[PDB]
């Protein structure tokens, strides 16, 4: 390093979080006016697939970092009349612009601003986790701060979005939902009054941005609430056993720490209710709640479907003794939780809906919060062939794109070959008439031995047959986090 002097950018680390087809940095802001398509893209698909990826503008100041900490890079694939175009742009966060001003990374440990350079922006957010259309803009979200608005067509950054000053929490979820009956934005905040606070808030916003209802209450301790579930009548907050200690953070340590002897906790509250209506339920220890597939309620009972994993998958938030289990050890599958508000019992056990591990679930947007029978999922089957030119098996490697029928319990999956894996899918209805889950499943396919990327389109009526269309991208797309479909 010394012979590089002080005027070069420092090298990226040679760690797994910066290596291979999935995690090597890209940093490409791009416009591709027309994409090559193999196969036949249905001409009736009309709208934009937005996705956000962490994609660090600079090598991290500390010489190491986690995937979840990268500057948000939003892609929009716009589908019209059989043609697809791509725009990819950074969210111009205060954090990004400060780093660009200095020409280097100014930010330290994930969600620990005490370890930043004093020239870092005050707002620590990277707006890197999800995207959703709301009130005429695209919101780029990350759960440590308010979201950042972008122009739906150009992906120009509009600024921090405060919802016309109505949202008074310190943070806003990256897992809001759109209510399919009203178009309301259903959202929440944890650590809602600052670092380490136990405050939780539910928010409900009209499609035109008006705050319709809020419910402030407190958890028994500060914990990660990554995703949530909203039904017709209830909201459920899953508190993952990852706890916050501000003193540990002042000393340079991680924002969260896994607690292996702390029950999974759920707060269940009426959607139009108040703090005093909150009820708490407890699940097993040493397990953690994945992303919500869907949820609904009927009579006394709230049902929530999600992956549940039997131990700490977050190696960067280790328990106090430093131990982290080998990810391969951990039992995971899709589960249904049932919260019976009329029962005597606080204690819940999740019931399996699959016998295989999976993540990145997607239901039909039109059935969010309602009784439903279908989900799309990514899964990893370790017995499928794996081309050794892929390199070592990366974090968030999923070699199957799956349609699960909840009525029969059967799965219909596409395997893309031994050099392929997937990013989070979206579902596009075949028409506004179409029955539940009848349409197209669209996802990025990473061809990791070639370091190439395609956006694939499958027909939900026959997933095993593979793509009806493969949209070739002329550069490698880094692994992403969440995306959404915005219908024209
Ligand atoms: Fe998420």
């Amino acid at each position: 390093l010394v012979p590089r002097g002080s005027h070069m950018s420092i090298p990226f680390p040679q760690t797994p979080e910066f290596s291979g087809a999935l995690y090597k940095p890209s940093r490409i802001e791009a416009e591709v006016f027309d994409l090559e398509i193999e196969g036949v893209l249905p001409a009736s698909i009309h709208g934009t697939f937005y996705q956000v990826a962490p994609d660090p503008q600079y090598p991290p100041m500390l010489g190491t970092d986690i995937f979840f900490n990268g500057d948000g890079m939003v892609s929009g694939f716009h589908f019209a009349n059989g043609k697809v175009s791509l725009r990819r742009r950074y969210v111009q966060t205060d954090r990004l612009l400060a780093q660009r001003r200095e020409g280097r990374s100014l930010n330290g440990v994930y969600r620990n601003a005490f370890t930043n350079d004093s020239l870092a922006a005050k707002n620590n957010t990277t707006a890197n986790t999800s995207v959703i259309p709301h009130n005429g803009v695209l919101l780029a979200l990350k759960e440590d701060a308010l979201p950042w608005a972008m122009d739906l067509e150009t992906l120009e950054t509009l600024g921090e979005w405060t919802f016309d000053g109505q949202i008074k929490s310190a943070t806003f979820t990256a897992h809001p939902k759109l209510d399919p009956a009203t178009g309301n934005l259903l959202a929440f905040s944890y650590e809602a009054k600052g670092d380490g606070t136990p405050d939780l808030v539910y928010f409900e916003l009209s499609p035109d941005g008006k705050l319709l209802h809020e419910i402030w209450f407190q958890a028994p301790y500060a914990a990660m609430v990554h995703d949530f579930a909203a039904t017709e009548r209830y909201v459920v907050f899953p508190l993952i056993p990852l706890t916050v200690d501000v003193e540990r953070m002042k000393n340079g340590g991680p924002h969260f720490q896994w607690q292996p002897d702390l029950p999974q906790l759920f707060a269940v509250v009426p959607r139009n209710g108040r703090a005093q209506d909150v009820r708490w339920f407890k699940g097993p220890m040493d397990g953690f709640q994945g992303h919500t597939l869907n949820a609904f309620d009927e009579d006394g009972k709230v049902y929530v479907d999600m992956p549940v994993t039997g131990g700490n998958i977050f190696y960067f938030f280790p328990q106090a003794d430093g131990h982290v289990p080998p990810p391969e050890t951990l039992a995971a599958c899709l589960m249904r939780w049932t919260f019976d508000l009329n029962s005597g019992r606080d204690e819940v056990e999740p019931q399996p809906l699959t016998d295989y591990p999976c993540e990145f679930p997607r239901c039909d947007d039109r059935y969010i919060g309602r009784q439903y029978a279908h989900g799309f999922l990514l899964a990893f089957d370790p017995e499928r062939p794996y081309n050794p030119a892929n390199g070592p098996i990366p974090f968030q490697f999923f070699n199957l794109l799956v349609h699960l029928n909840l009525k029969t319990g059967l799965s219909d999956a596409w395997f893309p070959g031994d050099s392929g894996c997937f990013q989070e899918p979206i579902f596009i209805p075949r028409s506004a008439d179409a029955e539940e889950a009848d349409g197209y499943v669209v996802a990025l396919l990473n061809l990791i031995a070639e370091e190439r990327s395609e956006l694939v389109v499958l027909d939900s009526r026959d997933m095993a047959s593979g793509p009806i269309a493969r949209i070739r991208i002329p550069f490698r797309m880094r692994m992403s986090l969440h995306g959404c479909w915005a219908p024209g």
